[PDB]
């Protein structure tokens, strides 16, 4: 199947499942990569940095030192920047973070109220909430919302350069733009917030710069598109918000919403040393694309995998990855989604579909182009 085909983009999960039912580890000749849709296989590969990696220099590919980043480094170089970032994260008092995240979500939901017409929740909520959320965490002044979204979208689309090579160049321009933003914050930002703390811990400057850019961009786009998908489920299934509304009830719901609507559809690795993966033998130099969203629909692990079931065992889904590169912001994201759920219950606003959910032609990171709804108090 063509991952950018409109009908695939409309709902890829049947295509994931049919791929998996024929072979959990599938060689895609025209992409020249293994496609891994089984839960056990994605989980195996994600955690094994000895045989599968993110630093293509381990297969003798020249990567300039100027381009190195936390997400493209493996042990031993990965540990230095990784724990630097985690240490800066852990300096942020969570009471403050929750206060900020809750206020941002409430503010944008109130702007939506009193609107008697159709509203786009992507541009009106997911994106602006994501941007204010991540820059509040970083302790830096928010950039212009529309302008930032354009640069960042170019980068998301460049992730599909394997499918459409022309999508690659716009990303290089957008990366350079975010690098300018990161450079400016490193020079000017307050000692409060994440940026200030990471600057103190400092690892080479390029790794730090590109790693801060990764925090900015991953955090913006992961949260933005998580909210889009979650809201899309909620507008069609408002009963999800009618639940008990306890802490533990929202914990289970958040886990299911992240399992089902996590935006990361593909997480790539390179084979550094031969290893059996599923029914196949993967060879050194082979690229593996882990379809972790499909893995998160593996019926062997998640019965009725396309259904929200609030009594499932926690700790299973792979939407934050697993192992050395597992999402640094996983705690922040589950926190942020709780506050959104909480704000929606406190808003009592009624959001009903005002048209179809429209998805953007991005295959690696799933995102809505538009989520038209009507608001009713
Ligand atoms: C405040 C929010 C977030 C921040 C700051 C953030 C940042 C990051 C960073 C810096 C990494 C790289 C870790 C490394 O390579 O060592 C990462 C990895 C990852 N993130 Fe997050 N992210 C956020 C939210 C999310 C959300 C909501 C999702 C999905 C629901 C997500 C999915 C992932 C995944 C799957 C990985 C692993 C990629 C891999 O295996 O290399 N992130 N994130
Ligand atoms: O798969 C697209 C992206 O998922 C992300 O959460 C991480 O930022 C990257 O490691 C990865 O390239
Ligand atoms: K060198």
């Amino acid at each position: 199947y063509d991952p950018l085909a409109p009908s695939v983009i409309a709902d890829p999960y049947p295509f994931y499942r049919k791929l998996r039912e024929t072979n959990t580890v599938h060689w895609h000749e025209f992409l020249d990569s293994w496609v891994v849709t089984g839960y056990a296989e994605c989980r195996q590969v994600l955690g094994d940095t000895t045989n599968f990696g993110s630093d293509f220099r381990r297969i003798d590919v020249e990567i300039p030192d100027t381009q190195l980043s936390v997400q493209s480094l493996d042990p031993p170089e990965h540990g230095a920047i990784r724990h630097l970032l985690v240490s800066a994260l852990h300096e942020q008092p969570l009471s403050t973070v929750r206060q900020q995240f809750a206020a941002i979500a409430a503010q944008h939901l109130a702007e939506l109220s009193g609107q008697p017409g159709t509203v786009d929740l992507v541009s009106r909520f997911a994106r602006p909430v994501a941007l204010r959320t991540i820059t509040a965490f970083l302790g830096v002044p928010p950039p212009d919302g529309a302008g930032f979204e354009q640069w960042s979208n170019a980068i998301v689309r460049s992730m599909d350069a394997g499918i459409e090579p022309a999508r690659a160049e716009p990303g290089n321009q957008a990366r350079a733009e975010l690098s300018r933003l990161v450079t400016h914050w490193l020079a000017e930002a307050d000692e409060r917030g994440f940026v200030g703390a990471a600057r103190r811990a400092a690892v080479p400057a390029a790794v730090l710069a590109n790693s801060l850019r990764a925090v900015l961009h991953a955090g913006y786009e992961s949260v933005s598109r998580l909210l889009g998908g979650v809201l899309a489920r909620l507008v069609r299934h408002p009963e999800l918000l009618a639940g008990p509304a306890t802490r533990d009830a929202d914990e289970a719901l958040v886990d299911e919403l992240i399992r089902l609507d996590g935006p990361v559809q593909a997480d790539a690795r390179v084979c550094v040393r031969d290893q059996p993966v599923g029914a196949q033998l993967v060879r050194r130099g082979d690229v593996l694309v882990l379809f972790i969203a499909a893995a998160n629909r593996d019926p062997a692990v998640f019965p009725d995998p396309d259904a929200v079931r609030l009594t499932r065992r926690r700790g299973l889904h792979l939407a934050f990855g697993r192992g050395a590169h597992a999402c640094l912001g996983a705690g922040l994201a589950t926190l942020q989604l709780r506050e959104v759920l909480g704000a929606l219950r406190a808003g009592g606003l009624r959001l009903a579909p005002a048209g179809p959910a429209a998805y953007e032609p991005t295959a690696t990171l799933r995102g809505l182009a538009e989520l038209p709804v009507s608001v009713r108090a």
